[PDB]
């Protein structure tokens, strides 16, 4: 059921865990207004897909992982198939074209 991600070596290892499941996540901070928009919706999805994997990444824990993904703003949406991104999403988004997104991606 979604897993916060603290340090750069925990993506790997929560990726580890994701397989052939697609993985959408999310790059935040407690200072990230927009971000605290997508947590909720974020997290139904998780629920409402019971296939893909959720996590959550704050880039105040994981400012190891950003810089070698070279990410830069938030809300960022990254989407992750098989240990390496399948795509990559900057800025918040409704709850339609966050699903409509994954669900073009999620195969």
């Amino acid at each position: 059921m979604v897993k916060q991600i603290e340090s750069k070596t925990a993506f790997q290892e929560a990726l580890d865990a994701a397989g052939d499941k697609l993985v959408v996540v999310d790059f935040s901070a407690t200072w990230c207004g927009p971000c605290k928009m997508i947590k909720p919706f974020f997290h139904s999805l998780s629920e409402k897909y019971s296939n893909v994997i959720f996590l959550e990444v704050d880039v105040d824990d994981a400012q190891d992982v950003a810089p070698k993904y070279g990410i830069r703003g938030i809300p960022t949406l990254l989407l992750f198939k098989n240990g390496e991104v399948a795509a990559t999403k900057v800025g918040a988004l409704s709850k339609g074209q966050l699903k409509e997104f994954l669900d073009a991606n999620l195969v």
